């Protein structure tokens, strides 16, 4: 179709920008999941990317540790509005945060990520995250306002290991991954998964890249103007805030069916995608968040789902809710600041295809 054929130029002139590769999954209402990729996943070997690469999610990983959680309340185990001092007693300020403000990015938890060495070959525990994000962050008090926060992701994630007696990874695969077919993903931290079939991620050096997010010290050299960030860092560092591995396709697949109520029950969707607040995050689109899901604005289209960072893949995911349209959308370039083009750049191939997708609509 000509829909078909403007996607993979979006895509085309994407990578001729600088960007190494870039692959994308879309479903469109009364259709089957399309999908599209444009450059390279090896910059050095010039394998072509394909569908079945895959990519390091980042915090796009939130929105199943957000399913996962509000899959235990249904279960009737667990309550969004009970004080989370039932788990993290010894928590400061713990008794003025309900279950909820773990996902809703107000809990003021002081963070870890910009702290954290992007280049180790340690691994990390739930509970040695947390202790890491009280010695080097800084806390405010519960709904100052909206945060990002990566540590309450983490805590999320201890409740749903606490609450089922196994490591989240199992929840997330017996609730999620398996009655959808998603056969390609992996929860990083407790699952293995084939390193030889990952897309390789890329940092640029690049002139914008002026306040790099993370301490990528020990980086060496760069080689042709990039370093192969793919194994700088143990996805344990990242836990239940950014840990999956898996394909836009099969991305796809889980937003589909959640947005079609065959995961989550009509309440735990609404407070997932409907019960929002103001968002911020830096040099993306994000306006708004639930309990699992940003609202991230494109001109005219919104899409309700998440962004992720992670050194080397940049992803964008959501579904528009007045077009019906589905998308995975990820970049293997990537770089440390916030405003680098090769990150806040991937924004702009998405913001084309809801354009191109809204157009053939016309
Ligand atoms: C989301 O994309 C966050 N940047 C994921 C992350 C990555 C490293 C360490 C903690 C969280
Ligand atoms: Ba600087
Ligand atoms: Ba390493
Ligand atoms: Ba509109
Ligand atoms: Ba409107
Ligand atoms: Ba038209």
């Amino acid at each position: 179709s000509d829909l078909n054929n403007a996607i993979q130029g979006i895509l085309d002139d994407h990578v001729a920008r600088g960007v190494v590769g870039v692959s994308l999954a879309l479903c469109l209402p009364g259709e089957e999941t399309s999908l599209y990729q444009s450059g390279y996943a090896d910059k050095f070997n010039k394998m072509p990317m394909t569908g079945d690469h895959l990519f390091r999610i980042a915090s796009c990983t939130k929105s199943f540790i957000a399913t996962g959680l509000h899959l235990l309340v249904q279960d009737g185990t667990v309550d969004l509005d009970e004080p989370i001092t039932r788990w993290f007693p010894d928590l400061p300020k713990a008794a003025q945060m309900p279950v909820r403000i773990l996902l809703n990015h107000r809990s003021g938890l002081p963070d870890f990520e910009t702290s954290m060495p992007m280049i180790s070959d340690k691994s990390w525990t739930a509970q040695e995250i947390v202790d890491f994000s009280f010695r080097h962050g800084v806390q405010k008090e519960p709904w100052h306002g909206m945060e990002y926060s990566n540590t309450g992701y983490v805590l999320a994630g201890m409740i749903i290991a606490h609450e089922t007696g196994k490591p989240y990874s199992d929840h997330l695969r017996s609730r999620i991954f398996a009655p959808l077919g998603m056969k390609d993903t992996w929860v990083g931290t407790h699952e293995t998964f084939p390193i030889e079939r990952e897309a390789r991620g890329y940092m640029h050096a690049a002139a914008d890249d002026e306040n790099p997010q993370w301490d990528v010290s020990g980086a060496g050299d760069p080689v042709d103007g990039v370093w192969d960030s793919t194994e700088w860092f143990p996805l344990s560092g990242a836990n239940a805030a950014g840990d999956m591995v898996s394909t836009p396709r099969d991305i796809v697949k889980f937003l589909n069916a959640l947005f079609d109520g065959r995961i989550l029950d009509q309440k735990r969707l609404w407070e997932m995608k409907d019960n929002i607040k103001p968002a911020f995050f830096p040099g993306s689109n994000t306006v708004a968040n639930g309990h699992g899901l940003l609202l991230m604005r494109y001109g005219s289209s919104e899409l309700k789902g998440h962004l992720g960072q992670i050194p080397g893949h940049t992803s964008i995911m959501g579904r528009d809710e007045e077009t019906g349209a589905a998308l995975m959308l990820i970049q293997n370039s990537g770089a440390g600041d916030f405003e680098s083009f090769y990150l806040k750049g991937v924004n702009e191939p998405v913001d084309r295809v809801l354009e191109a997708i809204k157009n053939s609509r016309s």
